[PDB]
């Protein structure tokens, strides 16, 4: 059984050795990164089922990210397996300012009335809370009375009862008991704070990633198609047109514009943590299911992310709720599941990938019976779409061990993936950009091949590579799909059902 | 293109003797004109006849041999090949001659008369004698309460008692009617043990095989044995290519239909005799059931007899006849047949043209009203998966044509069975396979050189389709085959090709 | 129980005059023997005739009136009620008498002759004159290239030129044939401005309404206005219960089918005239399409003319005719019709019996082969939900009978439209609603006293069904109604009951 | 919007007042339970959506248990809504024995070799752990080499490496660093230890509960139909045949015998806690989905229980994973969701019930598009199936506000509930036992009424009670379904679609 659901693992210090020291050891940050020893740790994550590594530019500097990318390239060589490289942008942020007198935090009681300062370069007082806004942006004009200001992952709520134009301050009433600590995340739901579509930090981070060599960009806090289009303009301008963009839907404006965002993007990353703060908690499961169904309808890639196996950061076993949550992401029809802190900063990065691989493989067995996505609903206009449907019907009607597609661009692999056939998909391609770019599509095993000289040669190569890969053995039935004639840019128009010899 | 195939029975109706047309006096006086007759037969081929039926029920071997030769010339004039089908005489019961050379007698309802079972004797007014094929004694096979029907079921005699001394049936005339000499007799629901293959029929088949035929229609099939005995002769004479259609005409054949379909290559629904042998209201029931069951087995079904009966004497068919041909197509028939309308009628060409027009009109309603259902077939096999995919492709896109390169014709029969909304061009490498596909629904058989590889095979499919005028630049076709094309393998490859 | 209804046309074939039968000498001189004629008509009722058609194309009001009176006696003898349907004459064109009192002339293909439009002149071999209804001048309504068809479409005349000086058409004979005096004329694809309702049809309808009828079949309906003018007379005279069947006989009626179906209560598919007025191969196409659309509208369709035509002179139908009646049932027709077979033939009782047998046998195949599909209807209202539920019960379980108590017949018509796999007993409170349901598919109309509560309604439904002999102890029935049944409300209640 | 998914809340000190002392107050346990004060707290749980309370008879003497039941009866009057009374049996257990010398516990290192004794009535030593087995069974022949012995809710693993026939001891190896304390739960996965059906005290506990008036029994650790049949025999012999039995599926043998258990029982409680210990963690979601489908197919009640909102035991909000877990149990097709520690011993018992109610109501809105149960799948060849299917089709085809049934036994209500119509089900019954017995059926609102005199009266009562309950108003469409005549135990045979006046 091959794992059809792809795993995105976030890389961090958890797998990194410095001067023989492991993360958390005293003096760890005082040593140079040990590249070959760290690469051996990352190869184990590849072997356990990580299909793509996420480089989170929210933390660290470019030199750390570049070294990490170099460590993965060595790990691919050690493991003898390739992975996708995904860049995650920092995006806009609002943080709690510093407190006067060096005070770490203040505890507040419901009904207590305090103020929120929009002026930048000011410290916070227990009475008045100061906001560090990205770009030192003035948000006073963009928050309406009745809005909510939430502090530290939505734990504390301040209702905006009044605005004082005299000091550009928010007059709020505490809604629930809690603590306001310094440098804490702030979210103001259902606001349209005018952070620019593409900030200079995000521009630097994307151009750096593009130069290092990446296959995917996950764009943080996408609110409209423009946030996707500004990034696409950079990929096309720099001659990186192959790079695929995943919009991170984390707030109500993003949900409101989901159809236009899906059209612009190559996929969606569902960020459940931030989405849970920005929208009513009971709607997250609704938005997750709806987003997965719509992205699959568009033949695009969806990643379910954040809070998947979070307890495995500190514990070797996940909770029943966490196992259920990952399992149900697969049944919902996700292409990929993601690990953040569990793989980047946790005590059990290898166990976290292994656990997610085990849940994903188990869930894939129920996809035939309990799977939510339904291929019959699709509109098959293009001949290529018609062929993908026939492949799906073959895998439904007969015991098909593998679907083999010869694809110069990967387009046919993506169309077959979209139908969720009851078989693994071997995508034979001729360049590394296409190979790595298919690493997050459901069920796709990308592999490099030699070019066929004829249609008969192509059928022979398809069976030979499947056997050499260990995917099938004599008596197994496979479906082979290709554009004929084979040399040219002929779209996939041929299907053959073959018994492996 | 007409997807439903037409079988036309040949007879004197199209033959020119000297310079005289059928029905002119002294016609039988004149010698047969081969070239003039072939020109007329060619007109039937252009009109849409796909196979000619040689009825060994009438005429002799010399007569059958001369007509088969005339069709071969007609193929050349027309420039289109047709199938050759032999229809056997098979088992019959006829009324005997009357003593004193009387022609016939009339009877009234309620009269008590007798039917003799003794063979080689003459009838009398009071005692009708039967000429049973093989001079069988049928006295122990007919029970009291059975019915004896004379002259195409017109006059009924109810068996009320049996007389062991004379071995006679005591009968009651059920209706006013006439019993004439040499008229057909039917005893429905009886198992008269006619041999599986009689010597006369064995003889006729061996003669037709010698002349060269593609199909045999076996009259009055009652069990698989009847089909299997003819299969043995075809195999022994090196004629394994011949396809056998069992003619279902009576209750015993209907009761053993599953075993007969398994033994045969197809079924000819003989509505004339079936309407006598079973209740008249059951004929539409058996026609629909047989067409469905034959299509389920992937074999050929012919709907035959009285399709455009009135066109034997009149230039236009009845509303009922048009409805009957049309509904045969809707039921899912591979082929419709003409007997007297083409064999000895006043309008043989008009009958083929009328049948072709109704058949072509009916094929346009198959998508919405068609009674066959391709989704009903088992889909856990490579073959069923490919055919289903091909049918799905023709439904989802506007595919004009399905093309196959087939050594044996299996891919063509497989696609035909699924009844795609497209013509099927079957490119084959021998004349035996080519004429053998002439009665398969939607199949246009064509001869070509075997291809050297899968790419060559794809190129030949597109080239022949364009050459035949079946498709043009920018048209989409589906090419289906068992690769490799030289080997004999299950259909396993499909390609949707945009004709450039 | 026969689900498909039979319309039998009454005529002299069942009527005995002073002990004489139709055709014998001085038959028309004798007064009609009412009791002897009523006994003959009662046998047609017992054989399965559900409605009698009185064709006002032939005879006078006195002959029609005495015939309608005779049926009332036949209902008493049979112990069974029947519907009364009036068929209008409508617009006609007939060839005129010839000079020298010649009866007819024979013509050959390619001959050139003329057709006069002037009214009140005799024909010559060279110049055919017409009797157009109302003495309408049709010269401006017929374009060159149109066809003039004579005698049930047997002889075709192509209009090749128009002479403005004599207002004559120059025509070319298209086929060998005869023009006889007083023969029907059809000019396909023309819009001759016959009134929407001619005075003669107004007189015939008002006469029938006075006598007491349940249905009117309106001849040659071209637009909804033809239906609405008849509806106005029915409402004006207090005969708003009377249901109108539009006869679709020509291209204009087919072109306006959707508006005609909305105006009428049903459609009579007049295959005879339709086969002349449209291409012969399209008649089956229009027949299936019309049956589907009328069923979709929840209205009644009658398939008419030439169903068992040969039974006019012969005691058995052809295989094609049996197939034709059988497939009308499979297409989804509510009713089949007999014209000359029952009105003027030698075998009126046999024709009704043969049609009943075919119809009964065909209904057993509706589940597997029926073209109508109740799943196609939209299901967003209570009435559609209840009918779909009744149908599902008859599909899922072995339901013998659906029983409704209905003031207006709405629940019966709704269930009939869904074609359940069960007979429908419709218990109603008045003879007009009862007779008005006699052409709906599967409905057995019966009179009953209105119930005093829902519990009383349920016991009456079971008690009448058991006493009618429709179901027996342990059979399951479905009871459907608009509770409370005394009011005219939407079908809203269903019960599955095991009969005691 | 009426909550269709039912909530079972476990009773505990968290809502209980003792001598004016709230839980976690010094001298709390010394005080008597306060009936009136506690009833006011429990009433709030009822208003928030609790449909049944779960009682455990092991904590406190019967006098006190009687008091606790009296409080809930008082709370019903206060909230103005009736609730079901569920008793949870202790069931058979293995517990670690006392240690010699009063040692409370010992700690062990991975790879240590110790022993597990099978002899009964003896003390543990550090190197020889003794067991207290229900029924005083000898388990030596029931546990093969290679089996695992788990101590304290699966926290410490002991692998059986060998067996000693002279002492009848298991030689085991410590799998992970941990503690073995006295009186701790022991699990031996994939074994068929033939435990008695009930704990020694369960027979007395059940008999007391039946005297007090309970509607449901949840039978712990059911492995065969035999375990359900023993409890049924107690119910029938005391004249309490109305009591519904829920089998708790906690182990592999229970899953293997699921068909026979569902047949013997009135429902299944999926005990995810014990199941998580006894079967591989990744299979729990598989078994949860299969159990929900099979119980629904049998027209019986399923309860999904354990760790639904566990973090709300100590924190005011649930994790994203917990919200997802509760939501997906509804989509899977569960009749009810259950709270244990969250309502029994937690800091936020009321908030736990409100949060579960919010998630369940939100999830029921997605059942039409994403629900995994498939009513079309059911056999449709009987009158009862035909009628239920017609009601479901009516609610699918039309805007049906309510399905109303008048039922003597509750059969029509359980039949409609099984089909999961897109409407609430108002079940009018004639006795309190039938009314309380329907409290856990999906979407059923049980209500008391007088028997009708005729079919027309039954139709009038159905509409009038619905209007009175405030469930519908004039112009709303309702479906009325019943077995006429409703005075008898007849099969559902009548349906009417009625516009409310």
């Amino acid at each position: 059984m091959n794992k059809r659901v792809k795993i995105v693992a976030t890389l961090g210090p958890a797998v990194e050795i410095r001067g023989g020291k492991k993360f958390g050891e005293d003096g760890y940050w005082g040593e140079k990164l040990d590249v070959e020893a760290s690469a051996k740790n990352i190869a184990k994550l590849i072997e356990a089922g990580a299909n793509t590594f996420r480089f989170n530019f929210s933390h660290g500097d470019h030199q750390e990210q570049g070294e990490r990318m170099a460590t993965v390239k060595l790990a691919e060589k050690i493991a003898g397996k390739k992975v996708g490289f995904l860049l995650d942008t920092k995006g806009p942020e609002i943080r709690t300012e510093l407190f006067e007198g060096e005070a770490k935090e203040y505890s507040y009681k419901t009904g207590e009335k305090i103020r929120v300062a929009t002026k930048q370069g000011i410290k916070s007082t227990r009475e008045v809370i100061a906001l560090n806004v990205a770009g030192a942006l003035d948000i006073y004009d963009d928050v309406e009375v009745g809005r909510q200001v939430l502090v530290d992952d939505g734990k504390l709520g301040l209702r905006v009862v009044a605005k004082d134009d005299a000091t550009r301050e928010f007059e709020v009433e505490v809604e629930n008991d809690g603590i306001i600590a310094k440098q804490k995340g702030v979210n103001i739901p259902n606001t349209k704070i005018p952070f620019p579509a593409l900030a200079e930090r995000d521009n630097d981070d994307i151009r750096f990633g593009l130069e290092q060599g990446i296959n995917f960009i996950a764009i943080s806090f996408v609110r409209t198609a423009k946030d996707v289009n500004e990034v696409r303009a950079i990929c096309e301008e720099t001659g990186n047109g192959h790079v695929q963009l995943f919009a991170k839907i984390e707030n109500q404006q993003g949900i409101d514009n989901l159809d236009e965002i899906i059209e612009a993007a190559d996929g969606i990353m569902i960020a459940r943590g931030d989405m849970g703060i920005e929208v009513p908690f009971e709607m997250v499961p609704v938005y997750q299911k709806m987003i997965i169904k719509k992205v699959n309808a568009a033949g695009k890639v969806v990643i379910t992310a954040t809070n998947m196996l979070e307890t495995m950061t500190e514990k070797p076993r996940a909770t029943r709720s966490e196992v259920s949550d990952v399992f149900n992401a697969v049944i919902d029809g996700t292409d990929a599941t993601m690990l953040s802190g569990e793989s980047a900063n946790g005590k059990y990065p290898l166990e976290s990938v292994t656990t997610m691989a085990t849940i994903d493989k188990n869930a894939q067995a129920l996809l035939n019976e309990y799977g939510r996505l339904d291929s019959d609903s699709f509109e098959r206009n293009s001949k290529t779409e018609v062929m993908a449907s026939a492949v799906k019907d073959a895998t439904s009607s007969m015991d098909i061990k593998l679907v083999v597609t010869l694809t110069k661009t990967g387009h046919t692999a993506r169309l077959i993936s979209k139908y969720r056939p009851n078989a693994d998909i071997l995508a034979l391609t001729f360049d590394e950009l296409t190979e790595r770019g298919l690493m997050l599509n459901w069920g796709v095993i990308p592999m490099l091949t030699d070019a066929p000289s004829s249609t008969d040669d192509m059928f022979e190569i398809a069976e030979r590579k499947a056997v050499e890969a260990g995917l099938v053995e004599s008596g197994d039935d496979i479906v082979i799909v290709a554009g004929v004639p084979v040399g040219e840019a002929v779209r996939t128009n041929t299907m053959r059902i073959r018994t492996v010899r």
